[PDB]
């Protein structure tokens, strides 16, 4: 066991969804998944393992921000042998044509946090998905016909930003969503030689101010979850 | 209610304990206040409301790392009212002479997060604790027959860094604890006009490897927790 | 005319192939294109127009480095009209796995440059090409059989850098090649609100020395030429 | 024995107290000490030795600015066997409720320097006091019945700034005076394993322009070198 | 022969011209210079070497930009016994005193490139011409009664700037010309021990937006080319 | 009067020496000058006013480090109606062929400072000297049959430098002397349109540990002085 998690090594599947909420993670479990049990509650930091058509599939919250998806990440892949993370999660829009429920894809993800350049040198990483995930993702949603746009992602530091200018400057270079996470999750990928992927689906507009509710975000972002499960699918077969 | 708090404005005391593990917050409101009530859950960051004492005190989750707690601090204080923040966290230590155990507070944090940078034109913010709470903090540790050492956290934004060079830097400039938090919340404190304090069970040694089990992190570090409470009173008196 | 294209609005298609070497276009447009006709030569930075299987395509020299290459795109972008730019280059290799002539294809770009971060308040701008553009040219490739990596290049800012220990953590992080431009061009695209992609043959390998010859790198790369043109077919299908 | 101090170990007591100017250094052993002896002169700045009710105590200037208190601090600390050094300094107030000839102490310090990015690996170090010396410092303002703010100091580059806006921003964040070297000192001491304080006594007002004489800042801030002397002696006690 | 320069050891003399436009060098060789021939052509970049009065000089493009001119330069100086580079650009100007056609001659040259901060550990390094050299072509142009202005250029990495606001605090700062490659070779000249110098002849004014055209800055810029020429004498002479 | 500076303006020559120390001020003053009058002694910052061959000129000590000499410097050029500064301070030498008692100037002067990336947006002011100044500097050396260097300086934030390897990467790069005052004085110089020099006599080696006394280094750098002086009246010459 680790500090964050009270599982054994082979309790995971190779593969791992990861939204923040960890009762998002018990939602996608007890709906999408068979046969699923849970194998970790430290910090309440619920994560399950399940199968889907036949395919073995874990999912774990994985908190707020990115110093906290890092640990799980990070114990994950090196503690646990996973191979794929794909981050499920929500995301603000500052982007007038983006709408609330829209399924976005971070085949990038900028950022303000400081872990990439503490990592690189003090150079620009630029924090990528893997590509053939991105692939899998995009068909996957295009042969349930929903629509999809990829792009850079945001992965804020201050939720309660002092710098609100800044969503403008996001907006004008093409980024799909804000959350605070996916520069992190690639980071750690990267780092530690393992594949990741963030999709996210837009829980609130950062221009308009459209919100959803708690229990919405929580149990009923549902064309994501299709989306990555399938993309696990389409992974394998290539 | 806001986006990470189903609470309404009345929910918390003026004064809120946070711990990272909120199993830690209920470990706390079960076993230390009286008339607890449940006043948050959502993402399973549990909150509290009960007394100490008499006292009204909170208690409630922050989750790891400085954007996480964060988020829940400045709701706190911008929504619901929150004068003082007391996180009741964990650390690692980085200098021989600092013990699994050991209690440590931070009167200042440093960092190698960007969130201050942000806030204070890319130069050095101090972030730094409310003086009287860690004077506060520190005598009722002293009235206990507790021993505490007073000075600088480190808020790391990487457990797993790839840099374990920069732990004997720290050690050489006298931090007490490695945590995740402090800087930033010192940093929200003093951006929003509030005040706050960080005091941290020793549960790792960073040089030794050393590491407590989940189970004693959640439910055995009570010193730091009274040490906590007995302040607010502390701080409370007319004139202190 | 800009001060770096003797050329007018309309002589270039709404796509253009870019390699940093205007004799690599040259030899694009004199072997690849049908009824090319050279549209610009200022600085010797020559361009050309013609057809590729019937669809108008214009290619043009960048010149070495992100500052050289920030001109020509953005005044191909912000001047003439052009909405896609496909780099095609030459890169050096940091990993043992991937060989001189092998073809990387840019899904990102890291770099050691100060442009993005003056564009975008200091923090890290992920500098990335298009999507669609990305899977036109991976498809394109299997389409004639040619093996690709997808992946991060690093764009360099010294090609004789005084940091080559920086090549072992591009290797480290997974870079598929070293290149100059990419993470510069993907800037101006995102600034522009324009779209590019960077598809690079290994030239070089930095761990074991090999380096083909400048005749090479002008007239023999025909892979990445026959992917990226390919490219441009399959990206304009109607809903690809 | 030092190129800028000719004096020998032993010449001064363990705990200094600096004023930036040698001047004032020289008031206060006139004034506030009994038999106090010069020790140092070089570059005309005046260090000096006697007792305080019969507890030996130094005081010496430091100059202007992180880079001069830092030599001076430095070589006190490692060639003079130097335990703790008190800065008595003067400092201009950001905020209206704070006033000229108010104290002000620093528990933390800001800095827009980059001495402490040097040290610590360019991340953020929370410039910190000793806290027994803050609360020792506290404490012998409260006996006096001085009111005093305990908070941070910004430590200042450039006294002449071309950033006033940056004014706004330390007040916003609760810096309680502008000074130009607690973050140094506070950083030596951290490096060299000392401990030190800096107190200082508002002498101009930045929001409003208020600037008290040269004399008055040389000759005539009793009350914080009152309560550093008694501060000292607090200290000194066993278990403080 | 290098990837860049299709020339041997001996081809170059031991001072080399540099424009940016490769065809600025072969009008300079055409018309400036005795018997020149030309030594290398790949990627367009043409050199040349000839005399002039007798002495052994060579001229070549560098292209634009740091990153593109650092190449050449570097593979001057290690691969070609290059000792003194004089570079001959054009700029625009900030200034309203500073008007198209003046001469301006850069002791020194800002940026606000990363590649000093990358060779220097992230500090200032000043990047500067050769003093001697500065000399001498001041001291050509006076002979020859051409006006000149010595001061700072500013090497810049983006000509189509997103932060056009740098122009005013360029002006106020006293840079004389705007360029993008000063600073990169001055800083390739400290870190490989050679001498350099940059001679630039105003071509826009980024204030008023008065402009010249390819032709007259590939043709027509003969004063700066004269004064470059005639310092290579000056600084020849034994005891300059 | 200024709170650094008791005198009234015309006090002050409109060419001002400035060697760090107040003392090496009254010696240049006593022993160069013709008919010296003391203008200023505030935190015993000593300031001469006289004459050298029947031009008015001052000597003023300006302390250590950037943020001391920035605060006098301002002064005298805001207030005071200085022109020009000619700084004739110390340095460590880093390079083997330089000596004890060589003479250097600092034509551009590197810095670990951040006060030029505050002024300049974070971008590299390069920190220079005024030409003409230069010039007369180096050939009133001549004229006197003294050898000087012409270069960079680097001035230090930090004379007790944590990071020595430092000195390596200077002496790679040229740096004929280290100080801690020229890049804050040329960078004070450009903000507010005046002109600035720094020569300096080397005072101890770096590499080899080779020192001079306090006493030395207060009262017998003479050559400094001499050229700097005579510098003063080669500058004034009309056309010069
Ligand atoms: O406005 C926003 N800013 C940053 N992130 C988010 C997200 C995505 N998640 C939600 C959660 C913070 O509410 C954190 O894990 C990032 C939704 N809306 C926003
Ligand atoms: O070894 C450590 N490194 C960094 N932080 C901590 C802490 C403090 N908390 C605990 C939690 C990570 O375990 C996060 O909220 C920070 C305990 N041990 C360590
Ligand atoms: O070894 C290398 N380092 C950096 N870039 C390149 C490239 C790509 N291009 C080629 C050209 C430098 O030769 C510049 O445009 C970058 C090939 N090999 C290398
Ligand atoms: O207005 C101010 N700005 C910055 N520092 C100070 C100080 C503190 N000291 C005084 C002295 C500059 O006068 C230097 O040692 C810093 C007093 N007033 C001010
Ligand atoms: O307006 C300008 N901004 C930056 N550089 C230049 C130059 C000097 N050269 C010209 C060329 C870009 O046109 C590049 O090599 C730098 C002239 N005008 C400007
Ligand atoms: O070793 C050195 N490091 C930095 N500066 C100096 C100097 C020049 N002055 C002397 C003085 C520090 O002793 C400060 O004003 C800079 C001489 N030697 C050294």
């Amino acid at each position: 066991a680790t500090p964050h998690i009270n599982a054994q090594m082979g309790d995971f599947a190779d593969v791992v969804l990861m939204p923040g909420d960890p009762l998002r993670a018990k939602y996608i479990a007890e709906n999408f998944l068979d046969n699923a049990v849970q194998v970790c509650d430290v910090r309440n930091m619920f994560g399950y393992t399940g199968t889907y058509k036949g395919r073995k599939i874990s999912v774990m919250g994985h908190g707020m921000g990115i110093p906290s998806c890092s640990i799980y990440v990070t114990e994950l892949i090196k503690d646990y042998g996973v191979k794929k993370i794909i981050r499920v999660g929500s995301c603000g829009a500052v982007n007038e044509g983006i709408k609330v429920r829209d399924v976005v894809i971070g085949m990038g993800a900028c950022t303000d946090s400081k872990v990439n350049r503490i990592r690189f040198k003090d150079h620009d990483f630029a924090a990528i998905a893997d590509y053939k995930m991105v692939k899998a993702a995009e068909e996957a949603a295009k042969a349930r016909g929903i629509d999809v746009k990829v792009g850079n992602l945001f992965s804020a530091e201050l939720f309660y930003t002092p710098d609100p200018s800044m969503f403008d400057v996001m907006d004008k270079y093409g980024i799909v969503g804000v959350e605070m996470e996916a520069a992190g999750i690639y980071g750690v990928a990267a780092e530690y030689g393992a594949k990741a992927l963030a999709i996210c689906t837009v829980s609130d507009h950062i221009k308009t101010g459209e919100q959803t509710t708690s229990e919405e975000r929580q149990n009923t972002f549902n064309e994501m979850i299709e989306i990555a499960l399938d993309s696990v699918l389409i992974g394998d077969q290539a």
